[PDB]
């Protein structure tokens, strides 16, 4: 009933663990996080031999640094946090094209491009533990920032994730009330919304900002197309994400964007910016282009105020 | 190939034609509707055998009285409304309860009570064909009424209807301007919206002014459970709609609501009111009760003004 697993608590030594099948990690262990997940309460799988776990042996005050330094109110967090740091610095960050990519590895799309587009944009995090690694991130050191990725999404090393829905948590730890959107829509009545911080700069239904800015349609109305339209964006940047689709990139018309080619749940981010040309990044390689022409989801325009 | 039909172009009197199911109704008789629709265009079907179709031998400035009359650009229109008026005139309405309920006939459930809950709202049409209906409806001369209840929502006699979205197509046409509701929405980032007219006076989502004023739950927000409530309302009643679910009635506590028992498309408007007690309406029928406790999808408060 062994399987043979490596169990590190300081993530720079190893220790080599045999394990009952029959017990849950946290008889035999304590606390116990694999790859990101609380396995704490789990009994062993006969898969996870030959792996690296990591072990925090409990502790009922180290929730000081916990809300502090990471802004979590998860017992679970840094437990998660570290053990996919172990993996993390496993991979290896090139600086290609100026920014810092992902070799690809445990399925890294969404990181990549992730990671890919948050060197480009001006965002100031209110947890200090993303401020370091974001900048051990420009340099290279990134490992710590996927890891904080992971954990603030929830997701696991190796689990397929959606560019769009990761950000959503973390900017949620970012500088949000600094920034305004207002939006308008109109057949019979109309109504006009405005939105805080992350609401504010992320948009599902288009592409443009310049349709945002021009027309977009919307239902209920009182019938099934009603326009709505941008009348005041007060924010550093903008997203503007859709299902997938075929679109138009030039140089100078769009700060980056990421393109996705795949079913739903399966498919491939492969993340473009714009520079001297426009530069397609894809895990450490790079093909640079004055055209572009493929499926996009989400593409990033740098902006200072706009009032209609 | 021939049916025996019967042609009013008056309402008045009818005449019997025989018609070729080889040729279009349109190449025979000229424009020509039946039950609400525009069969003019179409061949006729053996099952239109002993039914009476509304003729209109066309005319390019009938339209002086149509945007003027009835508030729409429909060439269609006056022909869809009047062959339904044919029929609507067949069916009986009785008074009942005090309000005028129609004997059920050619699945009358939604406009029953569409018809039992707008006698009970404070509401002023700006098309006058609906402003005479109204009232010859509130006397008992319905059937102007539901044949353009018929028309603005573009259904046919004897077609199942939704009441909430029966009213959309009536309330573009009525005191609009004149209402304001403000609602907010909050997790990470905040959202505050305005809406104008009939966007203001319905809600999908909920049964209880009380939890709207209270709290009621929505998504994306960040995560998925913000919590949005009203700000401001400022209109004369208010319309809350819910997919049908059982919930609780008191006298005083509502205006009136409508319960629907059945599958998605296949169900039964059953309209309640508050007086002296609370009144049930189904057709003709009717009991009064003190409690309640059924299936409702819609309930309906009168109001002056509210802040929070
Ligand atoms: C990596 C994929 C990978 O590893 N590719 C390989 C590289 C090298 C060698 N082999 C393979 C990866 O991370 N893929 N991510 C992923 O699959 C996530 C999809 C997902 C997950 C959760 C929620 C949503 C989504 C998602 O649909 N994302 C796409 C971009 C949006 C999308 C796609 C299709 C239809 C659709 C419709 C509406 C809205 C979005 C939408
Ligand atoms: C009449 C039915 C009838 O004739 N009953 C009889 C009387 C005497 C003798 N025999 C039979 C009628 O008009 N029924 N209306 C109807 O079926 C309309 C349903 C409908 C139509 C179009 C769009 C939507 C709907 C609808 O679903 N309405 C219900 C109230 C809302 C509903 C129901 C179930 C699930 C659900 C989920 C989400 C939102 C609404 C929702």
């Amino acid at each position: 009933k062994t399987i043979k697993v490596f169990t590190t608590v300081d993530n720079t030594n190893l220790h080599t663990q045999l394990v009952d099948m029959s017990m849950t990690y946290g008889q035999q262990f304590g606390p116990t996080y694999l790859d990101g997940a609380d396995v704490t309460k789990i009994k062993p799988h006969v898969n996870h031999e030959g792996k690296t776990f990591f072990v925090l042996p409990s502790d009922d005050t180290l929730r000081s640094e916990a809300f502090e330094y990471y802004h979590t109110l998860d017992e679970s967090f840094l437990g998660r946090y570290m053990s996919a740091l172990n993996h993390t610095k496993k991979w290896k960050f090139p600086q290609v094209g100026g920014l810092t990519s992902i070799k690809w590895a445990d399925n890294n799309c969404y990181l990549s491009s992730v990671l890919l587009a948050l060197q480009q944009l001006e965002v100031k995090f209110n947890a200090p533990a993303l401020q370091e690694a974001y900048y051990r991130a420009r340099a290279g050191d990134a490992a710590n920032f996927c890891a904080l990725i992971l954990a603030y999404s929830n997701k696991t090393v190796g689990e397929l994730g959606d560019v769009r829905e990761t950000m959503t948590h973390l900017l949620q730890h970012a500088n949000l009330e600094s920034a305004k959107r207002v939006l308008n829509v109109v057949h019979c009545g109309q109504k006009t919304t405005t939105l805080t911080g992350v609401e504010a700069v992320m948009y599902m239904g288009t592409l443009s900002y310049d349709n945002l800015k021009t027309g977009v349609s919307i239902p209920c109305v009182c019938g099934r197309d009603a326009t709505q339209y941008l009348v005041q964006q007060e924010s550093s940047f903008v997203m503007m994400s859709a299902p997938p689709a075929e679109y138009k990139l030039q140089q100078g018309t769009f700060l980056c964007a990421n393109e996705y080619t795949g079913n739903y749940q399966c498919g491939h981010y492969t993340h473009i910016t714009a520079k001297e040309t426009l530069y397609r990044i894809d895990g450490a390689h790079l093909t640079k282009m004055s055209e572009y022409k493929g499926p996009v989801t989400d593409v990033f325009y740098k902006e200072t105020s706009y009032t209609t």
